[PDB]
């Protein structure tokens, strides 16, 4: 309202720039803040358009200097702690120049990621979904950065971090934030730290999205992808997010069936699992663990990793492909390669029961072992999600969950009718 105009007198301020034709509302939005059309758009057509100047980074910030210089005390595992410390600086400054763009920010008291849940209730409303060990990593490493890294930096310096940003809890807020808010400008390999864009956080998100992201040498710029109706809201798109990642990283979820780019993980020692059962001698087993040494080798497979599968096609499919065809080869044909190109092919709801008998045996086993992950069946959860008036009579988090849990059970049960 009065925070509204502000920001758009700030837009004018640092030159950026809005199409009449849009509007920043709080009505009829999805959430919070969105941008509406006022007028109908067209696909093509440049929606706005930012300065690189205008950006929030550790660059542009008034401690940039500071911050660039000591990028090596600074390191993590994220590498987010200069936008962090850039941020903190900014939001404790008399005479920040970002004042009426953080004023649009949500209240951080408010935030919906599970990762302030209680512990309990992610890990039980959450399990075999991935999120809970998404959330632990991402609490052991901000506890980690915070006292060994962020807090000194602060103490170091009281004149740049005044006491009420020293705040562990502030700390956490802020971390939700860059994960719900930031930009990660695609390289071209040493990844672009992520930065706040002004005007293009406005926007909400849906996998059927309407608007896009642009970089130029000078601007960001974010362009209409399909025309937009008058009174229609205009959506971004955050990436390809399945729910489990929606909810971990931005606090909603699509409900079913929206989310056209929802995902399951098979983990893909799950799949070496499946493998070694059908063995029978010790010496069958050790065979298994060759070819996957093998495909470790070929950077296929990985002690910690998934392969993941959409509503529609496979996505890691050269991962998925490679590691079938290398489990299920002839023990013959396996030492002609383990002495003397990776498999090429997409894996689709339409492929997949037309591979071999053997590919589709050990997938089939190896998508039981990830349905027995979750601590119920689909039948439960689409039992809750059928009757309306027994959703609607779920808190707002166990919605949310049941929308993450649903949308992966079907994946993997549609792909376990596809294996036979
Ligand atoms: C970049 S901000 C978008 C602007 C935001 N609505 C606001 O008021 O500040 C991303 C956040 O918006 C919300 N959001 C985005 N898309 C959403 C959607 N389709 N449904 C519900 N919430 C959404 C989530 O809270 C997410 O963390």
């Amino acid at each position: 309202l009065d925070p509204v105009a502000c920001f758009l007198s700030w837009c004018r301020r640092v030159g950026l720039e809005l199409s009449p034709k849009v509007a920043v509302s709080r009505q009829g939005t999805v959430a919070g803040y969105g941008m509406v059309a006022r007028e109908s758009v067209q696909a093509g057509e440049l929606l706005f358009v930012v300065p690189r100047a205008a950006l929030l980074s550790q660059h542009t910030c008034s401690i940039g200097g500071l911050l660039e210089r000591e990028r090596v005390a600074l390191q993590s595992q994220s590498g987010w702690v200069p936008l962090l410390l850039a941020l903190l600086h900014e939001l404790q400054a008399p005479a920040s120049r970002w004042r009426p763009y953080f004023a649009l920010w949500p209240e951080l008291g408010r935030l919906e990621h599970p990762m302030f849940w209680p512990e309990e209730e992610r890990r039980c409303l959450l399990q075999g979904t991935g999120v809970p060990e998404a959330v632990e990593k991402d609490l052991a490493n901000i506890r980690s950065e915070y006292q060994s890294i962020v807090l000194p930096f602060m103490e170091a310096h009281p004149d740049l971090f005044s006491l009420r940003v020293r705040s562990l809890e502030l700390y956490h807020q802020l971390v939700a934030l860059v994960m719900a808010y930031s930009f990660q400008e695609p390289l071209e390999k040493e990844p672009n730290s992520p930065v706040m864009v002004p005007a293009a956080d406005i926007l909400n998100h849906l996998a059927n999205h309407n608007a896009n992201l642009e970089y130029s040498a000078n601007c960001l710029r974010m362009v209409a992808t399909q025309p937009i109706p008058k009174g229609h809201e205009i959506f971004n798109t955050y990436g390809q997010m399945a729910n489990w990642q929606l909810i971990h990283m931005y606090g909603f979820v699509e409900p079913y069936p929206d989310n056209t780019d929802d995902t399951a993980d098979i983990q893909m020692v799950t799949v070496r699992e499946a493998a070694l059962q059908g063995t029978k001698t010790e010496a069958e087993r050790h065979l298994v663990y060759e070819r996957w040494d093998f495909l470790c080798k070929l950077e296929m497979v990985g002690e910690e990793g998934a392969f993941v599968i959409g509503r529609e096609e496979v996505l890691t499919e050269e991962e998925l492909t490679t590691t079938l065809k290398v489990l299920c080869m002839p023990a013959e044909e396996f030492r002609e390669l383990k002495d003397q190109k990776r498999e090429e092919g997409s894996l689709t709801i339409t492929n997949i029961p037309k591979l071999k008998a053997s590919w589709r045996q050990l997938l089939q086993n190896s998508v039981l072992l990830t349905l027995q992950t979750y601590a119920t069946d689909l039948k439960t959860d689409q039992g809750l999600l059928s009757n309306k008036e027994v959703y609607a009579k779920l808190s707002w988090r166990e919605q949310q969950a049941l929308q993450v849990r649903y949308g992966q059970k079907m994946i993997l049960h549609q792909l376990l009718e596809l294996t036979s």
